[PDB]
């Protein structure tokens, strides 16, 4: 276990305090899974349109240069539609509160229960370019070649008859 | 075509299955673009409010280190409001099974019909930190530096009349 | 502040055209943190379950190789229960339209109005694997070992009662 294998050895270690110590640290359901599923702290009932800001029992540091993203669950989404407000949520390097997840019931008529101690969605980190804007008055200006797509978007390729 | 450029020398092969050949390989509209299409393998009629959980007609064998990313298109998205429950639907790389599509009408009054081999969503594929926790008492305990945005979060900085 | 210090060296530019240079440009509320703030270049008020498709007043030419995402903000999100139809909406790196925002109002009674200048979202910037898709007839045929995780999905894990 101890021994970081090879093909590990650039693997990025995240600092997390369980503000709630009476929940599991999150974990990956199987090797290689992209996010460590996050608790809910709270007992939470959602009738239909309601949203809560649920609290996690979790802060975490994300390094400087990525970001951690809060996605939903696929098995809560469709079996109950359970989905969250800003989905994908983003938790900055330099935020060390607790992290809260905007869950909302998108079900028409059936209400959600949460206990405490379900896994509620799931927690990715990723790096992230830090950008330098750069103000240009065009982008011809700037000597950038014209692209295929330009300035074609919202459904101009095509592919449904609404488009 | 076969011969890989020095500036793609690097870009990552996607094992892919076509559960339902009768539907084309997911494509990239135009170069550069972030995402294939997927394909609806199924008609569905989503009246507002509903949502299903849709056969794309594909597996992918994400690679380890890395996630598959569900996204919405954004045509369909403003044009007739449909979402998807989970976005962005998280693929992980051990996952084997046929991509499916928690397609959602967020429309409050007119139905979605989707066809057999519309384009209905976009598969992303990135590079993940698959994270190694450190629990922690406290971050000054781990030896991290103080930070500007602190326990800031949930609009703390302000930009609309409701923060 | 014009020198690149040594851990930012390697940090990526992103030309952007203010559209509506009445806007200030995009920023981070805090170092470190993943995207940049987003304004509406529009008044709009939405009634519930309304959306609609808000100018942000830039254009960006996100890198080849790289993706620009627009994520809701989650102070609004939990406060008025303001999302984002698409999200993380999907800006390709030949688009050089305006950035524009699928705003929509998730919350049951309350009218949500914003008004030009406000922080309606935010972008981050993140490379993406640009696949090369490599059909197979199945798997173990691509010389891919079995996973744990295997055809498991959509709740397979377990976590809440309804799964
Ligand atoms: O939030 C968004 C998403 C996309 N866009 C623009 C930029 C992007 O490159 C372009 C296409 O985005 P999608 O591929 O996500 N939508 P769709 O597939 O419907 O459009 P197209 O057929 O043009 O690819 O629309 C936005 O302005 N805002
Ligand atoms: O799902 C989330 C998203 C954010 N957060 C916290 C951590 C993040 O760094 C902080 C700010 O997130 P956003 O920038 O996405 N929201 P907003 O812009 O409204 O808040 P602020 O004004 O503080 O940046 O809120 C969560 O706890 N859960
Ligand atoms: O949009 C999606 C999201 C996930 N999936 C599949 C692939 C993914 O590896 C698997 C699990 O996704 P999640 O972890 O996001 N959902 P959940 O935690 O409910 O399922 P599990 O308990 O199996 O992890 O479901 C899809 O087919 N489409
Ligand atoms: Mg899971
Ligand atoms: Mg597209
Ligand atoms: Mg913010």
């Amino acid at each position: 276990s101890g021994l970081v294998p090879r093909g590990s050895h650039m693997s990025t270690t995240l600092a997390i305090v369980r503000l709630d110590p009476g929940l599991p640290l999150p974990s990956r359901a199987w090797d290689g899974d992209a996010g460590v599923d996050l608790y809910s702290a709270e007992d939470v009932e959602l009738a239909p349109g309601r949203r809560a800001l649920v609290r996690t029992g979790v802060a975490v540091a994300v390094p400087f240069g990525m970001v951690g993203l809060v996605h939903p669950r696929s098995g809560l989404a469709t079996r109950v539609g359970l989905s969250i407000v800003n989905s994908p949520g983003t938790i900055d390097a330099g935020y060390r509160g607790e992290i809260k997840v905007a869950l909302i019931n998108l079900d028409p008529a059936a209400p959600i229960v949460v206990h405490r101690g379900d896994r509620i969605a799931q927690l990715l980190v990723q790096r992230v370019e830090l950008v330098e804007l750069v103000e240009v008055s065009s982008f011809d200006e700037a000597g950038l070649a014209s692209t295929s797509r330009g300035d074609g978007g919202h459904g101009s390729s095509g592919g449904h008859a609404s488009l």
